[PDB]
DNA sequence: AGCCGCGGAACAAACTTTTTGATCCGCAACCTACTGGATTGCGGCTCAAAAAGTTTGTTCCGCAACTGTAAATGTAATC
């Protein structure tokens, strides 16, 4: 129902974004606008504000507190996924090192069974965002290391 | 989505602390010796009167967490 209530808004905003070389996406309420041209996002913000108050009405409004700008100069994220300056999709250095530290500690056998499920979930999740990271772990630590958590007993 | 008591506020009559515009009264001046008229004039001191400065009793304004039959759910992450 949350999707059906916002269907014409999405179509019109996509049509507007197509003409200005702007990419559109939306997860429930996480509307992210991205572009390659410089100083065009103001027009996109004005358009989304004026179309959110015309079809769907004055019912919902733009949170004028969390409107955030970003570029390659600073950190850029789209729903948990970190976009690198080299045009790559990764989790982020902190998580990237946390997972590898945990999988390394697995080999030394100094980890309790509580966090074994933590590593199971984290390795399983590092297949839906970055399909590569586990391959890099295999390249560094080995297949024998990875194929012990995914089928842990 | 509704609106509890609490405490500032926006107003508005009363007190209350000075700004102003005369009036006065020593008080040295004349004038000549000295109360010189039958005089003025001049600067501190005081007077309510009233345009300014608080002080205090009343009236609305706003806002929070959750509501009456009602989910413990192996791991990670999204709105």
């Amino acid at each position: 129902i949350s999707n059906i209530v916002m269907s014409s808004f999405d179509e019109e905003i996509s049509s507007f974004c197509k003409e200005n070389k702007i990419s559109y996406s939306r997860y429930a309420d996480d509307l992210t606008f991205s572009t390659n041209e410089r100083d065009v996002l103001g027009l996109a913000h004005q358009k989304v504000k004026t179309t959110l108050i015309r079809f769907f009405g004055t019912r919902i409004i733009i949170n004028n507190n969390k409107i955030v700008y970003s570029s390659k100069a600073h950190n850029r994220h789209v729903t948990g996924v970190t976009l690198t300056n080299n045009n790559k999709l990764s989790l982020g250095r902190e998580r990237k090192r946390y997972i590898t530290s945990l999988v390394f500690k697995f080999k030394e056998g100094k980890l309790s069974n509580v966090d074994i499920n933590h590593l199971r979930g984290l390795i399983g999740f590092a297949y839906n965002i970055e399909p590569a990271f586990i391959e890099r772990l295999e390249k560094k630590y080995g297949e024998s290391t990875i194929k012990s958590i995914k089928k842990y007993s």
